[PDB]
DNA sequence: GGCTACAGGACTC
DNA sequence: CAGGAGTCCTGTAGCC
C-alpha cells in the first residue's frame, strides 16, 4: 500500500494569517479563553515563530505571555477554520477516493491505485501541495511511506511545508533506531514504562517476553507495537464516521452547588443538539472537570433516541450522580451525546 | 469464557 | 496555571 498523509503547517495561526496577511513574520499564539479572569484559559496552537520560543499547545496563556509579550494573541475562530478546512478536504479528494479525514487539521489518502513507487507518489505528493497553496495559500506538509503510522512519522519529520517518503529501508532503520516515544499513541505515561525496561526502541518489543509487555501496558498496545516492530502493521484508510458529539464549557468558578452548575450544564446541552444536526443519539454522558483537573463522568443509553427535554432531566440526574459519588468541586460541565441511530 | 454497559485511563490534534 | 473535542482500550460486574 502507498499512504499520503497531509499535515496543514499550523493550521489555525495559518488560517488567521491568511485573512490578515500582516501577521505574516509575527509570532502568533490562538487561545482559548476561560472568562475567570484577565487572560484566563489555554493556548490551542501557535505559529512557528511564536513555536520556536517555547510557545506551545495547552500551555497557560499568561505563562505564554511571559515568554512573547508582543507576540499577537486571538481568540480561537474554529468555525472559521473548519470551514477552510473543508474547503481543503475536498481538494484532496480529487486525488483519491480511499481517503481518511483524520481531523480538521490531518488526512490520509491510499494512493496505491494512482502511483506505481514512491517516485510518482512523491510527486504527486508535490501536486497536491501545489494545489492547495494556489486554491487557498495554505501550506501543508506530505508524509508518504508505506502504512498510515509512518507516513505521519514522515510528516512529523519534516514539517512544516515539507514533503517525505520513508522506504522500506527507513522503515527497518526507524524500527531499530527511532525513538519509541516518538511513535503515534505512546505517551508519557506509556512511554516511561517503555523506557523502563529497555525498551527504547520498536525493535525492543520483541525481544521481550510477551506477558511481559501485555502486563505493562495491555494488549492492545503491545500487539500494536509488536506489529510496527515486524514491520506488518496495516490499517486500512476508511472514511471517519463520528461517533460522539458533545460541548464542555469553563465555570466561573468552581463549584458544587446544583442550582450553580445547572445553567452550564444546560447551555452545553443547548449547544450539543445545535451540533447534532440531525442526528439522534440512544445515549448521553455528563463529564466534570474536577478542581484538581480529573476527569469524571455518568452516561445513560436508552433504548430510543434522546429527545433534548429527556436529555435535560436525564443530565441533571447524571450530574447528581457524579456530585453525590465525587466529594470534589467541579471546574468544567459538559455532555457528550452518542450511539446515533 | 466471552459479550454488554459503564466508568476510568491514555492519547491525539 | 491548566481549554475544547473526540477515539479507543480496559477493569469490573451482570448474564447466558
Ligand atoms: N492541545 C491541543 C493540540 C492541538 N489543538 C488543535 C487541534 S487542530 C490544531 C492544529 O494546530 P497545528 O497545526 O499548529 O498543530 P500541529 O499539527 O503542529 O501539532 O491544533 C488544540 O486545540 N489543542
Ligand atoms: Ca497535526
Ligand atoms: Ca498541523
Ligand atoms: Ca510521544
Amino acid at each position: 500500500m502507498i499512504v499520503l498523509f497531509v499535515d496543514f503547517d499550523y493550521f489555525y495561526a495559518q488560517v488567521e494569517e491568511v485573512l490578515n496577511p500582516s501577521l505574516k513574520g509575527k509570532p502568533v499564539v490562538v487561545c482559548v479563553f476561560s472568562g475567570r479572569f484577565e487572560d484566563s484559559g489555554a493556548v490551542a496552537t501557535a505559529n512557528y515563530e511564536a513555536r520556536k520560543f517555547g510557545v506551545k499547545a495547552g500551555i497557560p496563556i499568561v505563562e505564554a505571555k511571559k515568554i512573547l509579550p508582543n507576540a499577537v494573541y486571538l481568540p480561537m475562530r474554529k468555525e472559521v477554520y473548519q470551514q477552510v478546512s473543508s474547503r481543503i478536504m475536498n481538494l484532496l479528494r480529487e486525488y483519491s477516493e480511499k481517503i481518511e479525514i483524520a481531523s480538521i487539521d490531518e488526512a490520509y489518502l491510499d494512493i496505491s491505485d494512482k502511483v506505481r513507487d514512491y517516485r510518482e507518489a512523491y510527486n504527486l505528493g508535490l501536486e497536491i501541495k501545489n494545489k492547495i497553496l494556489e486554491k487557498e495559500k495554505i501550506t501543508v506538509t506530505v508524509g508518504i511511506s508505506k502504512n498510515k503510522v509512518f507516513a505521519k512519522i514522515a510528516a512529523d519529520m519534516a514539517k512544516p511545508n515539507g514533503i517525505k517518503v520513508i522506504d522500506d529501508e527507513e522503515v527497518k532503520r526507524l524500527i531499530r533506531e527511532l525513538d519509541i516515544a516518538d511513535v503515534p499513541g505512546i505517551g508519557n505515561i506509556t512511554a516511561e514504562k517503555l523506557k523502563k525496561l529497555g525498551i527504547n526502541k520498536l525493535v525492543d518489543t520483541l525481544s521481550i517476553e510477551f506477558d511481559k509487555l501485555k502486563g505493562m501496558i495491555g494488549e492492545a498496545k503491545a500487539k500494536y507495537l509488536i506489529s510496527l516492530a515486524r514491520d506488518e502493521y496495516n490499517e486500512p484508510i476508511r472514511t471517519r464516521v463520528r461517533k460522539s458529539i458533545g460541548r464542555i464549557v469553563t465555570m466561573k468558578r468552581n463549584s458544587r452547588n446544583l442550582e450553580e452548575i445547572k445553567p452550564y450544564l444546560f447551555r452545553a446541552i443547548e449547544e450539543s443538539y445545535y451540533k447534532l444536526d440531525k442526528r439522534i443519539p440512544k445515549a448521553i454522558h455528563v463529564v466534570a472537570v474536577t478542581e484538581d483537573l480529573d476527569i469524571v463522568s455518568r452516561g445513560r443509553t436508552f433504548p430510543h433516541g434522546i429527545s433534548k427535554e429527556t436529555a435535560y432531566s436525564e443530565s441533571v440526574k447524571l450530574l447528581q450522580k457524579i456530585l453525590e459519588e465525587d466529594e470534589r468541586k467541579i471546574r468544567r460541565i459538559g455532555v457528550r451525546f452518542s450511539k446515533f441511530i
